[PDB]
């Protein structure tokens, strides 16, 4: 019988790139997505087509509030009730966008920024834990967390607290076989809203092939966490940066 | 004229310690608290008897919620109707407890990441906007175990992280105003008020620096020196008072 | 033909783990020893057996003296030698005691013998393997410390070295990625404990240990490095990788 | 009686600075110097006709070698032979230049120069100052905020301020029980070589985000006066970053 993941914001970029990197190695997998209905479920189409029954969509908002918690118990049980087990789990999901100090409402932009990065990882690792071989969560980090963009407090907050979160998980939940670590790209898929002229001013930066990673160079080191390769590796944040935070102003 | 601080959670602890330096180096405090209303005003009191008009109170609930954006920017408004500036803004408020992973959980989402980071951010905000030979600074207060955490503190862990991104993100965001962002992060300082004297000795006998734990003086002298003009090219620091106690294996 | 790796201090522990793993994965291997000569052959014998003409051994003391730069130089010439080419560096062999800072070795020596294996013998190695590609999966890996930033006591010497070399390790991914060369990094906590150690104090720390109150087999620790050189990691440069099963999370 | 401090490369610029200030706040100091002999006499003759007899100068070459641990040993019984006592060390001296890893001095040199004054000699008179030893007694070491964000070509420099890094907390753990403090005071730019054209001056000023201007080598004394202070007698194991932010700033 196959292993089964779950990874959240699934349909599109990075997350995408891992949930097909996953279901190659053998992984069942839950699609969790938001707004991208449609990609999706594309998606579940096209790994079922390749081993039938072996991928389902599952949507949640992932904004901080008080059903927060159930969402993300629903995600985690989704899992259980198409495959009768959860062995992975990928934080994917994200919101990102600037919050500038000086000057949607501060409270969405909270909600939304600290809730997909930090929060919502939180409760479902709580409910995979709770739920429960080779178990572990990989959660996408950033490499840039301590040269952060300007005017980006909430999603830098966010990200710190993820980094939080994979230590102190790491610990609590290593006495029970379930390894925590985390992935951290430095610039990989850039925004679509990103001018191409941006675009290429990051790209100028990166001291390995000036160019960005793609979506599968981060997706292998995932494959790496999870894997009989790294059952030693817990509490790990390994950047997939091409050098990138190793360069100063 | 006399400068004007806020120090949120200064009823007690830390915080009152941080207050009283502050006072007793000239500056007027706005001593923020949320359920210790008897102690915030003898503080108060004690500080007013000193140098009259310098000391006001100022309640508020700094869990996250919809209100929590109106509070932070009232504690802020309330400095500048007692004194006419805020010059020094003190994020020392925290809840502290364990959230084992293994009151419902978003009421302890709420209050952990409220309290720790999100009304960090608010107040920061808030204080900045009022904003835009003055030495303008935040002081948060971290800690220096955050990459050791004690066990089943996710949600703690997390609060704390995240305060370490706003000091070192708004430190990046502030400087164009000359407003400086640093932290103090104790390892351990004051102990739970009724923990026993043989769980105290246990933390006490890890500290390298004397086998103790601080007192709030000695966190307090650190948030002195960071609003100092001795610290006016500090910005985005984090000084561990720990005694060493981040260096110790297990 | 089949890409060639030298991997220093091979004889023994986590580096014949280290070699045997890269030659399983089909590098033809330069086992470099200081003492342990017998043992370098015999693995050599034992990777030869497997495939003709794959392993050499290569003898070279780390210490630092006017010397080094030669032995380290030499080091790189015989996977030149040996192979026509040298695609991988495994910075793995080290000196490790107490250098208490109040009170046979001179301290000098001391010095020569922990800050030239651990630090200086790795930049002189890295220099010599850019330089013999200065006119394709180039990487170097640096056996590095996850216990770093919470030493062992009265280990100053060999903290400043293993401090060091996490400095190397960032340094050289910077400088070299124009040559496409990656620079990256493996922490062991507790491994294979040394021989030296009582067993006593081996079970003291295999305790502290979160995931499975065990120590790290020289496998595992050679598992990540076997992942940093493949093409699963080739945007990966500057990275250092704990494989140390939660320890340097655990407080005092 | 005055307390006394070791400064080392304290003949000028950031050394002097900690030097005058560590005088100022009543220490007696031993301006440790290697070849800058004019500035030392001078400056040791500046502080003596503010106090007589608070100065001396203690000439050191910090490269590593053999004879360096006794180098480092006699700068320290230099302070107890003028002052009777030490209370503070700091490691402020460093040779700074390039060593590029793909192509003078020979390599054997740059690592001596590089990683001896950066490092090993930090390490040596650290213990010297503790062998030797109411009391407020530590060290401080001059360290760099960019050390994980380095220079280019600059591996040998990099890897000696990392190595510090190591021993400010290697020290500060083992130190700890006799009392002694470790701490580390950590410039990103400051003081610009004298070398460096204007205009590579400017380009370095116009990154850091508070003020976009340089530390003043006063501001660095600053924080190294706290550390030593009363107000920082819980301190030990922090490296303070003087930056004005430059280092939170991406590429
Ligand atoms: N791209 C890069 O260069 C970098 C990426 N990272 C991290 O790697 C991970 C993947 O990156 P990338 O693919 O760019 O991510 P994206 O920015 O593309 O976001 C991925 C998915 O997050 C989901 N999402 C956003 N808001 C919510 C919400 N409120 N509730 C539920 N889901 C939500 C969206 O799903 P939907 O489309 O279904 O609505 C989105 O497709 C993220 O954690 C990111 O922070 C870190 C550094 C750099
Ligand atoms: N003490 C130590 O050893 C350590 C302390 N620290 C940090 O140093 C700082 C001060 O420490 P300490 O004195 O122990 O702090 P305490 O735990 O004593 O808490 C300080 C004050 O926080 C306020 N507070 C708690 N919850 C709320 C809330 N929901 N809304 C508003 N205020 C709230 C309380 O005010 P009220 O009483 O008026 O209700 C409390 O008195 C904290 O940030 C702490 O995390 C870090 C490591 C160790
Ligand atoms: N083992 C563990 O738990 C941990 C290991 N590490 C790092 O992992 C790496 C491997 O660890 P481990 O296998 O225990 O290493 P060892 O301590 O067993 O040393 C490995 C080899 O280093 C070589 N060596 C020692 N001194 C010199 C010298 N002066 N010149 C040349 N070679 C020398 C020796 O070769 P020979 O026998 O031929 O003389 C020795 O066999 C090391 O870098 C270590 O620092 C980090 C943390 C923990
Ligand atoms: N300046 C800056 O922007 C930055 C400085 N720092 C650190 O702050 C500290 C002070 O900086 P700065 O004033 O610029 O330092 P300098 O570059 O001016 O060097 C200070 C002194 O180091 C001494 N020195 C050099 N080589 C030797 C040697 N072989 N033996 C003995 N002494 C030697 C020299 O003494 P003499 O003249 O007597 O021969 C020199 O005057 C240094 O540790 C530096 O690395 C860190 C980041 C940035
Ligand atoms: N969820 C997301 N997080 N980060 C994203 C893109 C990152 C990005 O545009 C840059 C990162 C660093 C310089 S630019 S999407
Ligand atoms: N808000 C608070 N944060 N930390 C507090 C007390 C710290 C404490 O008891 C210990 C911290 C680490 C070992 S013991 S109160
Ligand atoms: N060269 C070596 N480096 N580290 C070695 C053994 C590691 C070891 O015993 C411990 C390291 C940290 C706690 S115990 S050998
Ligand atoms: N010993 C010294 N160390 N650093 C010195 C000057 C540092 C310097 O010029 C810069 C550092 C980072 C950007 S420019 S002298």
């Amino acid at each position: 019988e196959a292993p089964a993941a779950v990874v959240t914001g699934a349909a599109k970029r990075i997350g995408r790139a891992i949930a097909v990197k996953l279901h190659q190695t053998g992984y069942r997998v839950v699609i969790h997505y938001h707004n991208s209905a449609e990609a999706a479920v594309s998606l579940a189409d096209e790994l079922n087509k390749e081993r039938s029954n072996t991928a389902v969509v599952c949507q949640a908002d992932l904004t901080n509030s008080n059903v927060l918690p159930a969402s993300c118990e629903e995600i985690i049980n989704s899992c259980f009730r198409a495959f009768g087990r959860c062995d992975v789990l990928v934080n994917n999901a994200s919101a990102f966008y600037p919050t500038p100090l000086v000057q949607k409402t501060v409270e969405t932009q909270v909600a939304e920024l600290i809730g997909t990065n930090a929060i919502a990882p939180f409760l479902l690792t709580m409910s995979f834990a709770q739920r429960q071989s080779n178990l572990s969560i990989v959660n996408l980090c950033d490499a840039m967390v301590d040269q952060p963009c300007m005017a980006f407090s909430l999603y830098n907050m966010g990200k710190h607290a993820l980094v939080g979160l994979t230590q102190s998980a790491a610990l609590e939940l290593a006495p029970y076989g379930i390894r925590v670590n985390g992935v951290a790209p430095g610039v990989s898929l850039l925004p679509v809203a990103m001018g191409e002229e941006e675009k290429d001013k990051w790209r100028r930066k990166v001291p390995l092939g000036r160019r960005e990673a793609s979506a599968e160079q981060i997706a292998d080191a995932v494959i790496f966490l999870v894997s009989g390769s790294a059952q030693y590796i817990t509490g790990s944040i390994i950047k997939v940066d091409g050098g990138l935070s190793l360069v100063h102003a």
